[PDB]
RNA sequence: GGUAGGAUGGCAAGAUCCUGGUAUGCUGGGGAGCCUGAAAAGGCUACCUAGCAAGACCCCUUCGUGGGGUCGCAUUCUUCACCCCCUCGCGCGAGGGGGUUC
DNA sequence: CCAGGATCTTGCCATCCTACCTCT
């Protein structure tokens, strides 16, 4: 079975692709391309418009389900409490729309004397407050909510705006009181802002907070004189909220101790470890050399950094006052970036941060927790560390001292430095003890405390272990399929080459502005961090830093309309929204008021500003452009300029264009994680080395091996000047992987130097031995790639999605239409009947000797009969009676008393009937709702051959010829076609071109076509396999940059894409030599029929068993 | 030494999920106001209320077409088949995962 | 949208380790 040869593996990752090569070798030269293939994956994306992954959509749906389930349980507990109290909950129907609001208003205004009426109004109000309670921090308890200032400043500003807007003053002016007053005074007023799409205004502008509803509840209990235990139980039932939790398996494991969880940043062991490691990395000047700090100097600096309350010790202070050095610059190896006026020495040394937080909390709360203050001063650092570990790991889903419950609530309300560190608590304590006692650094402490050697590297994940990142998992699944198939074919690889997504070929001024930008970012982030710790934000997130930056930048106003905003009612609006692919980069983030954010919604900003009467486009662009530079802000001059241009360019767009910036993080993560798992495979399988090379070393290798993708695959120019990029053809990933199999480190250094020389703005051949042996080894690589591409041995393949999982139907429920039994029945109304047995009865009426509905969508099928009684299996309909019908004449299923359209088609079943010399073809397009209502979403079901009933939307909206042929007993299923199946038209190409395809084939003779969809009953959507789609996107964008940068072939490609080939099923499946190609992991077509999807010719496919 | 990789700590910029909430929206049931109406019933603006993938599994029950709980859109060659790994871990065939070469 | 937890990438600063090439 295995034919072992010496071969190398090249791995070239991409965001939507991965190129994998198995290249058999000689002593240093390539011998044969064993397999080269570009695998085109979706990056996990199931939301093509938004870019959100399938895992992200599943997680948001699951969390919405969990929210609804917890809300239902909480409301049931409230209903039990109201039944205990004798308070009547708000009824489901037959009450006024304003009964709850007037209940809240009256209970806030005057004492209700009537006993049953007061209980009814209290039940109405409390049930309505539980349904609409406002937002609170989920990490804060109900006691913290009671500790909040009531009402919030947002509601006080909203109430001031309402008293100004309506010239009245309600007392005490609660949310229910103002809402009832406005719903009675100005009927039809909306309360909260919503998305715009003749117009009106809204009553409230900010997000309702839970302290506002809590304060209204306290005001109602104060007016009505309710007992305190009663209102405390009511507050517990209304504002009950499940605390957020961290699953323990979501926390990584310690590499030195693989059973233990990674320690939190809050741990005092980590704070000591960071201090001792930072001190152990410092050096001291000694006669043009450097020495490590001696053990007494280590102890002095370490005790000065441990015994610290705040950031008071700079590295200059460590050099001068602690080390007693004559000069500041004698302290070398300071772990900061250097700058003017000794910036690195002016940066601050680390300290015990958790001990500072706990000591400051004690100093502010001596009377609140004096027992804890005495106990904290009493305990040693081991029990202190165990306390701190318990306080840090309370957030884990899955306190050693009998403390009072108020002290427990104050301690769990304490804010500690979050984040995980690399090691566990035991490992950190052991390493710290070894570094303190032996006077060694971290590497020697690891060698001592664990017995590891100098070659020790942390354990790496195996190939079967996923990461949880969708793009990385796509690349890894493709890689492990390729590696298993290649290992069983040719044995294990001799070495493995992975391309990392790292680059360094930049000019010195680019490095200078990046260093100055980093300096400015750190300085402004430190100042804003100090302001937020002064303001109570103990641990500012990057979102908090962005929010404080834009509050400072726009003088606490909204960016869009200019309304004054606070910290708590402002919102960080994605200017390009998340549902249009917008990123969390700070140029995409605008500070808003919440009302502007809700009214903009998911729309582009320029279109929203055109439609809206609240903001103006020119005013927002002008307000951005008049921002002026100052002394010390976050951006540099050039960064402030580019920030203004990128913000303005985001504010100016009118369509839902794709996002400008794409995720290079998942490219680097895919390369790094695939390298780690390939290293695990190499440890298991005896691979000699796993080598890594930069992104710009492979391209420089390809351009110095006289290989260009245009010349290799006979591509044409698509630009008027110069030559286009190599990304037109999808096979360039496999060519990149083939080139990667050749590279060695010395050649990598020389091509990196050549690239740095070239981008340092002809052409000098690089001067080195390693380049010369690489060229003499790889002179035949060009001939080998030409011979491989001429036979089309390089494959572009898309992995199939065959599992019947995903959205069963479209999200929006739709109201049922209706049609009288004894009236005229057309074809579209007969195809829309909701009830399957009523449907089958109408088919029995039109055609008793038939099982399907073979009627035209426009023809009048049944006449208007006043004596037509549809006899059901259990009922008789009347001619006056009406039938539920689906609203529109497309595939639909009934969902929860409404109608939902079916989702995208899971597959098409290919049917072939007629003569063998001239067959007829059709597709039974089957969706996930078809299998859902056919009961096929269970165990032991082949979804591509399991029979569907005639009332499913597959058989309802099949073609008339297909329906008549299955009725006649001539059409049997011969295969299936998922979106992503490759069609091979043979070496002769395709003949049925006309109009746009004929012009496409004069520049692009494409024989390989990928199914993307099934638009209607006689059309299959095909795109060329070999040509990219993002390439077509950037060509169509770059057409309008200059007056006709493109050539004629570029215009042909841009006017073929993105609709590509809207084919015709009975035309394209009758091509001679057409084969539906199902490939193996090595890009080779699977032809032997086993238990995996095989290749099949539609013209000569035998019928299904 | 220089280049490249890896560790740890720091700084900066981002990505990916996960947990809990808010508000909207959709559909069913309602209705406060307004309009067109009325021997002749529907819309509009809000608001209230239930549900918000189809469904699966467990427990009820002082027996019901329902109450309660846990889940259900990922891992993209479904199912079947053969091999492998971790867990039902006695060379057990039941849960998850992985591979099947043209 | 909100708070906040977890995983990870890239780039710089410091330290340690590894392999590898290039000169003298
Ligand atoms: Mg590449
Ligand atoms: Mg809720
Ligand atoms: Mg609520
Ligand atoms: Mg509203
Ligand atoms: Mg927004
Ligand atoms: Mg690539
Ligand atoms: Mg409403
Ligand atoms: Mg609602
Ligand atoms: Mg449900
Ligand atoms: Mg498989």
């Amino acid at each position: 079975g295995t034919v072992p040869v010496t071969w190398r593996l090249g791995v070239d990752v991409g965001e939507r692709s991965i190129g994998l090569a198995a290249v058999s070798y000689e002593e240093d030269k390539p011998k044969e391309i064993l397999a080269a293939v570009s695998w085109i994956h979706d990056g996990g994306v199931g939301d093509e418009r938004s870019g959100a992954s399938r895992l992200a959509l599943r997680g948001m749906a699951r969390r919405a389900r969990r929210l609804r389930r917890f809300r239902r349980a909480r409301l049931r507990d409230l209903d039990m409490l109201l039944s205990e109290l004798g308070w009547t909950p708000l009824p489901d129907k037959n009450v006024s729309p304003v009964d709850a609001w007037l209940a809240r208003k009256r209970l806030a205004e005057e004492y209700v004397v009537d006993e049953t009426e007061r209980r009814r109004l209290l039940g109405y109000a409390v049930s309505h407050m539980a349904r609409h309670r406002g937002w609170r921090n989920p990490w804060t308890t109900i006691k913290d909510l009671k500790n909040l200032p009531q009402p919030s400043d947002s509601w006080e500003r909203t109430r001031e705006s309402l008293e100004a807007r309506y010239s009245v003053s309600l007392e005490p002016g609660t949310v229910g009181q103002w809402a009832g007053y406005l719903l009675q005074r100005a009927p039809g007023i909306r309360l909260n802002p919503t998305q715009q799409s003749l117009s009106n205004a809204t009553a409230f502008e900010t997000r309702l907070r839970q302290e506002d509803v809590l304060w209204e509840l306290r005001c109602i209990a104060d007016v009505q004189g309710l007992p305190e235990d009663v209102v405390s139980n009511v507050i517990d039932a209304v504002f009950c909220q499940k605390r957020p939790s961290v699953p323990a398996e979501r926390i990584g494991r310690d590499p030195l101790d693989p059973s233990q969880l990674r320690a939190s940043r809050a741990c005092l062991e980590f704070q000591e470890y960071r201090i001792v490691a930072a001190v152990a990395n410092l050096r001291i000047r000694d006669g043009s050399g450097s020495r490590p700090l001696s053990l007494e100097e280590r102890n002095a600096v370490i005790e000065a950094l441990l015994a610290q309350t705040e950031r008071s010790l700079t590295w200059s202070d460590i050099a001068l006052e602690i080390l007693k050095l004559p000069n500041e610059s004698d302290l070398t190896s300071v772990p900061e970036e250097d700058g003017p006026s000794s910036l690195a020495y002016s940066q601050f040394a680390p300290f015990d941060e958790t001990s500072a937080r706990i000591a400051e909390f004690i100093a502010k709360n001596r009377r609140k927790i004096p027992t804890f203050a005495q106990w904290w001063q009493e305990q040693d650092r081991t029990s202190r560390s165990d306390l701190v570990a318990a306080l840090a790991d309370n957030s884990i889903a899955g306190l050693l001292v009998h403390l009072p419950d108020a002290e427990l609530e104050a301690l769990e309300g304490l804010a500690l430095p979050s984040g995980r560190v690399a090691y566990s608590r035991l490992t950190l304590s052991g390493l710290t003890r070894v570094m303190r006692d032996d006077g060694v650094d971290v590497h020697n402490a690891r060698k001592t405390c664990f017995g590891v050697d100098d070659n020790w590297r942390p354990p790496l994940p195996a190939l079967h272990e996923a990461t949880g990142h969708p793009v990385v998992d796509r690349n890894l699944a493709i890689l492990r399929k390729f590696l298993s198939s290649a290992t069983m074919r040719w044995g294990p690889p001799q070495s493995i080459v992975v391309e990392l997504a790292r680059g360094a070929s930049e000019s010195r001024e680019r490095q200078a502005e990046e260093e100055a930008a980093r300096r400015a970012h750190r300085k402004a982030n430190d100042r804003i961090r100090a302001e937020l710790r002064a303001s109570g934000l103990s641990d500012p997130s990057p979102a908090d830093l962005v929010r404080a930056r834009l509050l400072e930048l726009y003088d606490c106003h909204c960016m869009y309309c200019g309304a004054p905003i606070s910290w708590e009612n402002s919102e960080l609006d994605h200017i390009v929204p998340r549902t249009d692919g917008g990123s969390n980069r700070h140029e995409n983030l605008a500070i808003t008021c919440g009302a502007c954010n809700k009214e903009k919604g998911r729309r582009p900003f320029a279109s929203w500003a055109e439609t809206s009467n609240r903001v103006q486009l020119r005013d927002v662009i002008d307000r951005v452009q008049k921002l002026k530079y100052s002394g010390n802000m976050y951006w540099t001059r050039d960064e402030f300029s580019r920030y203004k241009k990128s913000v303005v360019a985001r504010l100016k767009r009118r369509t839902s264009d794709p996002e400008v910036i794409q995720s290079i993080e998942s490219t680097g993560y895919a390369a790094v994680a695939l390298r780690d798992r390939l290293l695990s495979y190499g440890e298991k399988n005896g691979v000699a080395q796993v080598a890594v090379f930069r992104g710009g070393v492979t391209a420089e290798a390809r351009r110095w091996l006289d290989i260009s993708i245009e010349r290799l695959f006979s591509r044409v120019a698509i630009f008027a000047q110069s030559t286009s990029t190599k990304r037109l053809d999808r096979r360039h990933h496999a060519v990149d992987a083939v080139v990667l199999t050749t590279l060695t480190p010395g050649v990598a250094k020389t091509l990196a130097d050549a690239r740095s020389r070239r981008v340092s703005a002809s052409t000098e051949e690089p001067q080195s031995p390693a380049y010369r042996q690489w060229k003499e080894s790889c002179s035949g690589l060009g001939d080998l790639l030409i011979s491989t591409a001429a036979r089309d041995s390089i494959a572009v393949a898309a992995p199939l999605r065959l599992r019947p999982t995903g959205a069963l139907h479209e999200e929006t429920l739709r109201a049922f239409s209706e049609h009288t039994v004894g009236a005229a029945w057309k074809g579209a109304e007969l195809r829309r009947i909701v009830e399957p047995e009523v449907y089958a009865a109408f088919l029995a009426l039109t055609d008793p000797g038939g099982r399907f509905l073979k009627v035209s969508p426009s023809e009048d099928v049944l006449p208007a009969d006043e004596n037509r009684h549809i006899v059901l299996s259990d009922r008789v309909l009347g001619p006056r009676d009406r039938v539920k019908l689906f609203p529109d004449d497309r595939g639909s299923i009934r969902v929860r008393g409404g109608a939902a359209y079916i989702a995208s088609f899971h597959h098409a079943r290919v049917f072939r009937w007629g003569s063998s010399h001239s067959p007829s073809f059709a597709l039974l397009r089957v969706s996930l709702a078809d299998l859902a209502v056919a009961g096929l979403l269970r165990d032991g079901v082949d979804v591509f051959t399991a029979e569907l009933p005639p009332w499913t939307p597959a058989w309802r909206y099949a073609s008339i010829a297909l329906v008549k042929a299955v009725e006649s007993g001539d059409a049997k299923q011969v295969g299936w076609l998922v979106p992503g199946d490759e069609l091979d038209f043979g070496p002769e190409g395709v003949t049925t071109a006309a109009g746009d395809l004929s012009m496409f084939l004069k520049y692009f003779p494409e024989r390989h076509w990928v199914v993307t969809g099934f638009e209607d009953d006689k059309r299959i959507n095909l795109k060329p396999a070999f040509l990219s789609a993002e390439q077509a996107e950037v060509l169509r964008t770059e057409r309008s940059d200059r007056p006709d940068t493109l050539t004629e072939a570029g215009e042909i490609l841009a006017q073929f894409f993105p609709r590509c080939w809207r084919a015709t099923v009975a035309k394209v499946l009758c091509h001679p030599g057409l084969t539906v190609i199902r490939r193996t992991a090595l890009g080779q077509p699977r032809w032997r029929r086993g238990h995996l999807p095989y290749s099949w010719r539609p013209w000569s496919a035998d019928p299904w068993s």
